[PDB]
């Protein structure tokens, strides 16, 4: 029942609240590492995680 790629999606949200995405270049108010972000908790993280995950909003995909 465990559902490993939604668990993943989830905490790639959860990065992008607690550590961002890593690109000094980005402007979404929903992430971390832009200047729009205010700093929110772990617990708080992972609640904005579950919010931004089941709307499907704007995620920062790690892209090499
Ligand atoms: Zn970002």
């Amino acid at each position: 029942m465990k559902r490993a790629a939604a668990k993943h999606l989830i905490e790639r949200y959860y990065h992008q609240l607690t550590e961002g995405c890593g690109n000094e270049a980005c402007t979404n108010e929903f992430c971390a590492s832009c200047p729009t972000f205010l700093r929110m908790d772990n617990n708080a993280a992972a609640i904005k995680a579950l919010e931004l995950y089941k709307i499907n909003a704007k995620l920062c995909d790690p892209h090499p």
